[PDB]
């Protein structure tokens, strides 16, 4: 019985500036924090925890920024894959092959029997998502149906809750296509500063909406 | 350096309960307020003011509620259409045809030369929007491109700022397909209670934001 949570990670540069550390050290703190957050989501009974790893636009950042970010997220999967089910999706042709190869190996290696899923979406972009779906079915079905669209969207189910820390109130290409009834929560706390209590009051806010 | 603005109207039932008036009277206040808001948006230099009139789900309400809402929205256009450019889009097959006929007549009567556009989107729903675009081009083009998608999306351009009063922090069926970096502003104030000052403070918030578009400056 699915209940899901999606996190839009944010704040790594401001956190590096705040702490007087490198962007690499800030992304290392992000790796730690995302492992924590994954554990929190699991304890709270969410069936899938979605993490919006990257947009298409993110891959126009520098090669060093792309490498730093992708290694930090992948490291989350390296640490967690043995104890959960891992999956990923998105505009895979814009992800550098090194990360796709490692993430595919980790997905194949993950605990498929787990009742908890960590799911990465990479290269998020509604335009690219729709274009890929069209090109897949173009001329091959009489009409596109809601069922087929849902079966081919990057996020394979509706999102219950979406959280974006870091003070930006925007989706930044990370909006989940098939979630018309998702509740959103934004907070100024930088991701790397989020505590379990911050997460819990975020969930109080999200769950109490009448 | 041109900008556009989108409003997600909300709160008519709660406002009728708050004021102790009929739903019809609440939608009449909404009509008045949306005329105000359109004027405010024009004064602030926005090139287009988009209003998310309805979702597909809205049309599963009773026929009386649908008629009340659609008449209240159309009345905005009846009052202002002569001095601006009016246009509309969306999942038009779920809109009762009466309103489509009237809105088309109002569009023809509007000032297409105006430097300000009021644009209604009706029957918003990303699933229906995508399904409509697919079914339109299914088997008739070699591949879908970003240009064709952009040229066929309900909202004909990326949205800069969107405002949702009414206290719900969610997009419902109203997220604009081709606006990956739209800035969003939520406030608890009901639409029918929004003042010019509320709008201005929203604009201070929205205009002060550092827009990065996924890049590192």
């Amino acid at each position: 019985m699915m209940t899901n949570l999606m996190l839009l990670p944010d704040g790594m540069r401001r956190w590096s500036q705040k702490q007087g550390i490198s962007l690499d050290d800030s992304y290392a703190a992000m790796t730690d924090k995302l492992v924590e957050f994954t554990g929190w989501a699991r304890e709270e009974g969410f069936t899938t925890f979605y993490v919006t790893v990257s947009s298409v636009a993110n891959y126009s950042r520098s090669e060093e920024q792309v490498t730093t970010a992708m290694n930090a997220f992948t490291e989350v999967v390296r640490r967690c894959h043995d104890t959960l089910n891992f999956n990923y999706s998105g505009t895979l042709e814009v992800v550098p092959e090194r990360w796709l190869t490692e993430l595919e190996a980790l997905r194949a290696k993950s605990d498929s029997q787990s009742d908890f899923t960590l799911h990465f979406i990479m290269g998020m972009s509604l335009a690219h998502e729709v274009i890929g779906i069209f090109n897949k079915f173009n001329g091959k079905i009489p009409a596109l149906t809601e069922e087929l669209l849902a079966a081919n969207a990057y996020v394979p189910e509706p999102v219950d809750f979406l959280i974006r820390p870091g003070g930006h109130v925007r989706m930044s290409s990370f909006y989940p296509l098939m979630s018309p009834f998702a509740e959103m929560y934004f907070c100024p706390t930088l991701l790397n500063d989020m505590t379990r209590a911050d997460f819990d009051v975020a969930l109080e806010d999200l769950r109490e909406r009448d």
